[PDB]
């Protein structure tokens, strides 16, 4: 009937009986996989099977209806009929404006990875389902970075592009974020920028675009549409907001030279609703500290910065048990803090998300008896047990609507010149 | 064929195969979960039926025999026929102790929670199956906890008990660990100790034991042996070593009182192996730091001395967003390292204990084609991604030999007198 779950914290349980309402994924225990089949919805080359189509559209409409605090009957009967009219004499349907945007908050509210979702009602949707270019798609996202950047004071949008027909006609963004910096192997050997888009800046360079070989050069976006090839757009500098780094005491922090960019946007996922398919429907919320001071700036295979931060701070840094990464990774994490404020742009450290995240979860059982939870992403990377989530038991499920991952498109893409 | 499997701080890649021989749990992914029936072995109250314990027992008289480097096929055909005669001539069997040895370390390989398993083999094992009353269960973990402390040079060691016959007669420690602090609830309504056992020091006072209301109060061990009514009997103080934590810089941190008992060893978890069932067999390691300077000291449910630490530190404990936490809890658990090495008491910071893991795992791989492992419990509560285990993708498998979680023995215990 109901799965049990405990905060070992506080001893609190709770039911969950949304996880019923699950897709199921039927298969050695995957949960630290990162990009697992299970949550990756590939590409297609004909048309969604009107037999499969039919029954969850017939399933999205009566929960988009089935949401309103008072019912209207009429409209919900006349919708269901429309739509299987629609879907017997062009082979899909057009969701409407409003059912859109539920769909995507839903799948907000669905994303078991999320740690920020008790914004989930607060949501700009930008409706470019009418979309026929590139140069089109490029003027939508630059809108989306300009209303969502709001100087600073950092709005979660999401744009819409036109859903998937056949296959063969997907409009995609092959970036993974809308806001990226490059990486380049100079002549000497070394590394320089973002050591993990390599691969991608040089795909970049292949497409025309002309490599700045700077630690922070801001990646241009590479957008496919209509199933056509990719064309490559800089992206404005105006429009790029970004924040440079200082440490509240430590004067020589500045003399790292180093800044990130304002606006976390994911840009590669395919949003699922009633059947349908989006697979370009780039969003964005705001940052968490550790997401830069502890992945961006400590990941050895990132920016890797620690040890040059550990010998600035005059620790042992050739000595694992002084602890010495402890004390820095942090400083490095109150930089990051201290300069977003400073600079008067959104950001939450990791305690208070953290705690904004039970406060959601509690509400989401009370709401629908349910909320599915990745526990190894919600867990923030560093001071994981000083944060509730940690003492948290979590039920991960997929539910729909739902934002999954997409093949790599340059590895299924036909070109064409 | 095998399961791929990432490291992303690497790029290494790993084939596991060695999940094929894995038991199947059959199940909304419930990896979070602290005590799940799959990781839990019950009571019974009939034998084994022998159609099951009959292809167990085959199955691991022929791993042991196949764990040799130059085979002894004529002793493993002797004892197959001496493994079946005795099953059908008594309705079980008795190991080897050569037989029991390779078990106990074949079941700790296979602990997917435990970080330590690159010390596998280093095992001392003290046979106690012809034990027959709690006098000399008490003698026996005596004996134990006394090798194992070493004054200070801890040792790994596993004692095992008398397997279960018919179910009736279970022998079981009711501690669930050898070593633990009380915790009691004053008259001024306050808890003085571990907030965590509340509850077994109740039990304990409940059997006769003098509560001596102090903050860390070596609870006495419940002892049951042959499935009657369990005994209680005090640990004798002198084979309690002790800690006392000072701060290599803050002289006041000594002002605290804190103390912590160098010996970690489960008590009330179950050996599988063969068909066979071990109701007793508590086992040691050593500390890693941070369980007692990050979740016995600072989870909110035990000690709960973060707040004093900060404040202590002058910190801005009323502000999240300045990390206070982070700051404190990183001081303690420098604590923690600095007072156990200077009282020359074995420890390991979480640090070297990750690369330790790392380098195991990769032999494993090698050795056998896999490595179980939990994530959710092989990353630390503290500086997660700053260590390699954080950004390797692990699988969790159910393998033969292993350690069993049990149901709480006063919930389905049978009272005598
Ligand atoms: C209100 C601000 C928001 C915050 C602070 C927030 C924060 C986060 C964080 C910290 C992560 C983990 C990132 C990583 O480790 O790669 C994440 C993941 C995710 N968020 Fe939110 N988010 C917000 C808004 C949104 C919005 C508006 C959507 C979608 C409509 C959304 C969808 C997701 C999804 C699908 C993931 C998983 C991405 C992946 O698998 O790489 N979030 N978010
Ligand atoms: C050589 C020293 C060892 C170290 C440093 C070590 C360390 C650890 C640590 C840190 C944990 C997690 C504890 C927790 O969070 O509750 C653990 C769990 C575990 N260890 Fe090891 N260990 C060692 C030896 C052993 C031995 C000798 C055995 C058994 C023969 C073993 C069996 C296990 C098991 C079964 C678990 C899971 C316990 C549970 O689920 O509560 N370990 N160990
Ligand atoms: N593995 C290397 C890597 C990955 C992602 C980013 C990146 O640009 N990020 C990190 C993930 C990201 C979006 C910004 N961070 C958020 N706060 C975010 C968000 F606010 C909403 C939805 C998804 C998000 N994910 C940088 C580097
Ligand atoms: N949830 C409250 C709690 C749980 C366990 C202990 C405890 O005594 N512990 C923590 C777990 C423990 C054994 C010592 N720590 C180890 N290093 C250990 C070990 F060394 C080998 C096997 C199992 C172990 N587990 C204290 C408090
Ligand atoms: C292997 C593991 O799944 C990987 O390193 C993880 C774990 N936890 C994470 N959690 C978040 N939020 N983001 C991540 O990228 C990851 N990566
Ligand atoms: C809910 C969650 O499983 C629980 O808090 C965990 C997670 N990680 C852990 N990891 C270890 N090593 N030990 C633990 O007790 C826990 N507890």
């Amino acid at each position: 009937q109901y799965v049990r779950i405990k905060n070992w914290g506080s001893g609190e349980i709770l039911h969950d009986t949304l996880h019923h309402k699950a897709t199921s994924d039927f298969t050695s225990c995957l949960g630290s996989i990162m990009n697992p089949k299970s949550l990756t919805r590939g590409p297609r080359d004909k048309p969604t099977p009107l037999e499969e189509l039919l029954p969850h559209a017939i399933e999205f409409i009566n929960q988009y209806y089935g949401s309103f605090k008072e019912a209207k009957i009429e409209e919900h009967l006349a919708r269901l009929e429309a739509v299987t009219k629609e879907i017997e004499t062009t082979g899909t349907y057009q969701l409407t404006l409003d059912e859109l945007i539920f769909a995507t908050k839903m799948a907000w509210r669905n994303a078991p990875r999320c740690i920020g979702r008790i914004q989930w009602s607060n949501l700009q949707v930008f409706d470019a389902r009418n979309c026929s270019t590139a140069q089109e798609m490029f003027q939508h996202i630059c809108r989306h970075i300009l209303y969502a950047t709001n100087n600073g004071n950092i709005r979660s949008a999401i744009t819409v592009f036109p859903q998937r027909s056949d296959g063969k006609h997907d409009f995609r963004l092959w970036n993974s974020q809308l806001i990226r910096y490059a990486g380049y192997q100079m002549p000497d050997g070394t590394i320089r920028g973002d050591a993990a888009t390599l691969e991608f800046t040089q795909l970049c360079i292949d497409l025309g675009w002309k490599p700045r070989y700077g630690r922070f050069d801001v990646l241009p976006l590479v957008l496919q549409a209509d199933g056509q090839d990719p064309e490559v757009f800089e992206i404005p500098p105006d429009l790029v907001l970004e924040v440079t780094m200082e440490h509240p005491k430590y004067e020589w922090f500045q003399e790292l030279g180093l800044k990130w960019y304002a606006l976390p946007a994911v840009a590669n996922m395919l949003l699922e609703v009633g059947g349908l398919e989006f697979p370009a429907c780039p969003f964005n919320g705001w940052y968490m500290g550790t997401e830069i001071g502890v992945r961006d700036f400590c990941d050895t295979q990132r920016y890797n910065i620690l040890e040059e931060v550990g010998r600035r701070m005059g620790l042992e840094t050739h000595t694992l048990a002084s602890l010495w990464k402890d004390r820095a990774v942090t400083e490095i994490n109150v930089a990051v803090l201290h300069s977003f404020q400073k600079q008067n742009v959104t950001i939450m450290d990791h305690h208070t998300a953290s705690e904004s995240f039970m406060k959601h979860m509690q509400n989401e059982y009370r709401a629908r008896g349910g909320c599915p939870a990745d526990w190894i992403w919600l867990v923030p990377p560093v001071s994981g047990s000083i944060t509730p989530v940690f003492h948290q038991e979590m039920l991960n499920y997929v539910l729909s609507p739902f934002y999954y991952y997409q093949i790599e498109p340059w590895k299924t893409h036909i070109w064409q010149n």
